[PDB]
């Protein structure tokens, strides 16, 4: 039997917005999925899952595939962290997750993320010029050449990373920032779109070090006009696929109580920044749902409205929300509501 | 089974002149030919196909070929801009050529273009010093050597990523000014050669972003008597391949009535910037063509009159027209006059 | 007959800090191992182990493995310095480890050693900006992204050697100073630990000089509170791995009578720079030993206590100290403290 | 079946010196020689071969080879320039030579041409520092080391390419001057020699541009004691290699009447500035002969003298000669001479 | 039939220190191993081999091997100078050589050369930085690192070409300056030695060229306490290799009468420089032996007087010595002794 590298990957306990954290195991052992790999640890204080005299935290795989960079019989582990208990620690997201993704099998929501960002060298936007601004927006979004696109070698070869890793990518494009860009992940069930989503967001980091740049999800990134980086999410039930009444209802139920606040303040740091109402989308303070509507805060398609039947597009979330929390959020407040109108 | 990627390349409605647009697509079926090629869909707010807050667009393969870039199984897959309901959108120019070509197919017309680009990196012209001027013309045209040619490896990489792409590249060759190339496109039929051209286009672009160098197809790159770029456009019927004839009465139907400024003021913008009398070609304000005459706004080559058959060559065009428009108006102008005339 | 590389590697007679010396060797003969390598020789005057008139050196080849760098057949061979009657040069420390390694084979030792570094380029540290200091330390630790990473492909480079050399490296990660890293080494009989850290050690150097950046192995690279590089080193027996009980004895005879500082002297150059009471661990001048106690001398992992077995850690070595020397020690205390005690 | 690629080379008709123009004719035919290729046209008003209102000219293939840059089925086509008449062109100085071969097809005349040419970088010299003077000349030639050897990648590249397209190459070095190098061309009949040297030509400049530099054949590139670039040639018939006293009737015959300006004033331009009394080789306004004399106009070489046949070495051309007029020059001044002593 | 490049190398009559020159062949024959090869010439004046009027110069083929840069078919041949009439050229020191080989054959006579050089930059020693001075030596001998070596892809690079060229290098290593190193050739017979340390050197400056650097074998590069460039020679004889009787004749002889000044007149230009008093070795105006004195003209290793039986080392060569003088000289002197003393 072989000797293989083993890159365990986590989230950290940073605030505002937490942080991907990985090392490198190298195991000697006969390949099996996932079951067969080592728990594992390391030390809390250094990543704000202590910064304190307490936590040591440890390392349990929930997910891998195939190192597309180191190539050959080497693996990319997502962990969770895990108090040393065996309890959730504190700064873990997927539990909750795993919990109401359960709960709600019966509905089989599945999500597609549309995920951007945007690079810089430095402190400099990739795009912009040294102390100074671009032209301005129009020919950057699904544009070509050097005067209008910026970071294609490095979304070129993030791409055939994620591919290689087997991830759902069903597409990538130039956004309407100059260097900001976006991929799309999904079709795929609660836990695996956001595991597959982290992944990738550690493949864009690490892919773009070797070119010498980085990427960030900072919702505005430069002041002003300039376009904002979102995530928005694509979500559906079976139901939802099936029939229009239950695609109305989802939409509803966002607009219920104190949901629209509830989504909100967890779908990312600095939204304020970003969900404004002159530009996309609707304000963070308001909610309103629309076919076709850019504008509104959750969107219907039209091919879903003339069909009677599809998935709804939320157009809120930041480039930096956690997909653990954005994913839990929605199928704890749609498949509710699914659930008491019997629309299941 | 397979995942291979599809690159959606499309025609925008930005003024004067309109802008290509790519995205990339993950396609996971079995390979068939452009009819299995899913429809798709952009936001044209971003595009110039609304700047405004109504705008859903369709997009519809209509040409497809191997990616030369990224190779293996992916492919290039222009398409055709729509509307929701599938009727043409404003911006397509496409549908118009289309429906000429099934009018006068009998007569069959063919196109060779003469595409004619500048190098530039960043504001500077490729081949000019910086803050200054390179040695006046002579020299370059279908030149040798680092003292006159610049960006060869550029020209070399694009020709060799058309004709890997399937494209009908007839030539290419380094042009009057430096920094200055041309590639031609036929002989084809008019919706593959505008089809193809779009493509070469593209690949132009993409091709020189790899060089962190940038290619324009304005008509008047540098101001003075530095040369400006065309798109050079040869056409014929049947019968003006079989005879002269009908040769003449193309050559006469293009001066008719308002023929002259009807070509004109849809042969790119920044016109009367290239046509000057004074240099190429003839003054964008008269219509003149004669046999070998290069100052003519039409050209019958010495060949075509001493075989009495041949081609006519409309010298007119800008490097920036839209190859779906200027097919258009020569089928229209020409095969209409031959149908009158009995010369079909 | 076939012709190869062979790379005699050894370490001088340098003071404070020893440093390694290699050659190269053309060897046409026929493979076999370590045993049919012949002796060799070299001038002590240049490495230390004279700096006068009379000392000429003999190198005998005591470890051998693949030479990753140059492929092939190509071998480095790790030797220890003799004098020309045979006897161990005066800088020969493996020897003393090698008596001991015999006298207490029957428990078993092991060590495990992690082993920090940190990358320069010139007198600037890799991941310090020119003149001037990055943001405080917290996201460097087991990074990701260009803005907190430095160095990563020298260390891919030299993990891959490792391995390619047949070296038991089991793990490797950022640290939590910007351009710092570690590579663990183990777990490894006390000679075999030793001689594949020098030889992962010139493999650092060596793969690094390709990249044109350097590797210190400095316990301080720089001052304040800026993370010191250490040598922290795990080690047990065939007692401590069964019981509890020799693990304390292990863990108390590290702090009886002059041990702390018969240690602590030979723990590397500098060291009172690194030890220092504030941050960890403890101060170079006193012995702690405690559970999951990082500000301790020794520590017992959380899990150790758990399991009634397991090893120790010492947190005392700089990244500079002898891996002969400081495994000879713990040796020497520790496996003579559990033979008196019956503990082995 | 196949595609390919004609890059179709000619001379234009510049004054003082004729410059190399190439354009590129993509095929999609079944391969053949030369004679299945068609014929191609340029416009003349550009290379000096019109500058009016009734030239254009026609390419005819003359001879093609393997483009060994390219690589592949992809042909190099040298053509001579016609009329529309299918006459040659003024600028065409191969159909003299054509005619001249032709008529003195039975004496059998073979040259092999030294070629020189120096590289610069800009209007510097590329072994010259900016702004100075490199060590006065003496260890340039035939050397080796960064000291006193420029452009040798570029050399190399430009000899392996010759070789892959079938030129008739004997040998290279590097000249006295530095950045000045030499290659031999021959032994072969004129039409040959003088095509595959101006293949050779256009494969140096085109070589070239790839590592940035430029290659001139100017005579004399820098001023004062820095070496000339010349061309020398070196000529026989089959009396020539049989007998002396043919030998001599050629060294006369140059000597004889208006021969000596004649050939002269044709050797290239700027002759004046490299053909001085103090250095190599004689001045350019007296003819003289002699045995292994440098110094001389035309060389017999010791070998020649010692064996009683050969060949003669005229020292005299520049390296910006037209190998078509000096081959012509030298046939039809020697073979008429030769002719009429009797000795054919 | 095929084509291969052959490479004449030759040296030069430049004083004090002859020179190599070089020029390539193109041979079209059947492969056969230096009988097969053509003799070829050059003209003298360009190289110190004549700076007068009547030299024309013979080059006669003695060695051959691969070329390890061209690969492939493509060799290196190492020539003699000879004048027209096929006698030595006075230039020629290898037919000295071949006198005393024979003269002596019996003896069998044997050589090691460790060749010493050192990289530049320009004018700048590799090692050294702009301006100023690296720390004092002791940490570039045998060393690793980028801080303490300089140039090591060069030679390995070299190392490499030398070994694909089938010469006896038994080792490699850096020596006490920085940028400085040594290889070993041997041991082998007296001409084989000195043409293969010939080629050995003309690999290094051509191999060096590609990295942009020099090397030179200047005897004392840097003036002051920064160490010199020697070239140590190991010999022995039959009678040496058997028995001590015979090593303590071969020391004696050259401290005999005019033997310490006839040699060290000949072991290099600029000896005085790098022989000096203080340090290595020993003044170049006094002669000494002793048994592992490094301080000696001439030492006795250790083992030698050990076993009874060996070699010597005669450590007063410079660097920039030539092969053929030294062994010419050293075999002269000791085997014209051996014979007198009956130790043949
Ligand atoms: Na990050
Ligand atoms: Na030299």
């Amino acid at each position: 039997h072989m000797t293989f590298k083993a890159e365990y990957i986590w989230i950290d306990g940073t605030e505002p917005t937490a942080k991907l954290r990985s090392k490198t195991k190298i195991i000697t052992a006969a390949p099996a999925g996932l079951d067969a790999l080592p728990v594992w640890g390391f030390d809390g204080s250094s990543t704000n899952q202590a910064e304190g005299s307490s936590s040591d935290c440890v390392l349990k795989p929930v997910f891998s595939c195939p190192d597309p960079i180191r190539g050959g019989e080497d693996i990319l582990v997502l962990c969770e962290v895990l108090d040393t208990d065996m309890t959730p620690h504190p700064s873990n997201t997927r539990a909750a997750l795993a919990e109401l993704s359960e709960r709600f099998a019966a509905q089989e929501p599945v999500f597609g993320i549309e995920q951007e960002y945007t690079f810089f060298k430095g402190t400099r936007p990739l795009g912009f010029p040294e102390g100074g601004f671009p032209a301005a927006q129009g020919g950057y979004y699904c544009g070509v050449g050097s005067d209008e696109i910026f970071g294609r070698d490095v979304v070129e070869a993030h791409l055939e990373n994620c591919l290689k890793a087997g991830l759902g990518i069903s597409g990538i494009n130039a956004e309407v920032m100059p260097g900001q860009w976006e991929f799309q992940v999904g079709p795929l069930a609660p836990l695996e779109v956001s595991d597959q989503l982290w992944v990738a967001r550690w493949l864009l980091y690490r892919t773009a070090e070797d070119f010498e740049v980085s990427a960030t999800l900072d919702p505005k990134p430069v002041k002003g006009d300039w376009n904002g980086a979102g995530a928005h999410t694509n979500f559906s039930t079976k139901a939802m696929r099936e029939g229009y009444d239950a695609i109305i209802t989802a939409a509803e139920s966002l607009g219920e109580g104190s949901k629209p606040m509830d989504h909100v303040k967890n779908y990312g740091a600095g939204i304020d920044d970003r969900l404004t109402g002159l530009h996309e989308t609707a304000p963070w303070n308001e909610y309103s749902y629309g076919v076709s509507d850019r504008g509104a805060s959750v969107r219907i398609p039209w091919q879903v409205e003339k069909d009677g039947k599809g998935y709804i597009e939320d157009r809120r979330p930041n480039a930096n929300v956690d997909p653990y929390v954005v994913t839990r959020l929605l199928v704890d407040t749609c498949c509710t509501a699914l659930e008491k109108a019997g629309q299941v």
